[PDB]
């Protein structure tokens, strides 16, 4: 999971 605009999520990894 990152910070981005807008933000970026793999599921419960990044």
């Amino acid at each position: 999971c990152t910070a981005s605009i807008p933000p970026i999520c793999h599921x419960r990894w990044r």
